[PDB]
């Protein structure tokens, strides 16, 4: 087949039930994350290639980056509350990889400052229960299939892109073998 259990997506053994059409797990100190956010841009091009409307979610993890690792990834259920993710990827990204600015929680908290959330606003958001709740729900979500690798793709709560079977020679190409693999495991 040119689509293959084992090469483009792998089938996960434990299948999950009631899942969004497309989810993705990445962390900030993820170097193929940045990759695919600042550089391949994944997520956008996935979503053009699927129908109008498809639920697509994106969920930090803990495993990586220790103390600040767990403060990213309640940042990243505060960026979902405010809906805000738009405007702080890429600061967060950058301040954490490319600058190494972000060493702390207040350094976090500067970045949604400088990108215009207000202070208070950020504060609140921060210490309340919706986002508690929505920490929780990216653990569980990550603790469903079996996580200790980022970048990750899960579609219909049962498929696992592969990316590792893909053209790297050209970037574009990458991306159209990514997305046309999404799109394909989307329609099964």
């Amino acid at each position: 087949a040119q689509y293959e259990d084992g090469k483009q997506y792998t089938t996960l053994e434990k299948p999950v039930a009631g899942a969004p059409q497309v989810l993705e797990f990445f962390s900030f100190f993820c170097p193929h994350c940045y990759q695919f956010e600042e550089v391949l841009h994944i997520s956008d091009n996935v979503k053009k290639k699927l129908p109008e409307g498809v639920k697509m979610t994106k969920y930090h993890v803990n495993f990586m980056g220790g103390d600040l690792g767990k403060d990213l990834t309640q940042a990243w259920a505060v960026a979902m509350a405010l809906g805000v993710e738009d405007k702080v990827t890429v600061p967060l990204f950058e301040g954490v990889q490319k600058t190494q600015t972000i060493r702390s929680a207040s350094d976090i908290r500067d970045v949604f400052i400088n990108a215009g959330i207000k202070g208070e606003e950020y504060d609140a958001a921060w210490n309340s229960f919706v986002v508690k709740s929505l920490v929780a729900q990216q653990e569980k979500a990550a603790a469903d299939v079996q996580l200790r690798g980022v970048p990750a793709m899960f579609v219909n709560g049962k498929y696992q892109l592969n990316p590792q079977g893909m053209d790297t020679s050209n970037m574009d190409v990458f991306v159209q073998q990514y997305a046309d693999t999404v799109k394909y495991l989307s329609e099964k």
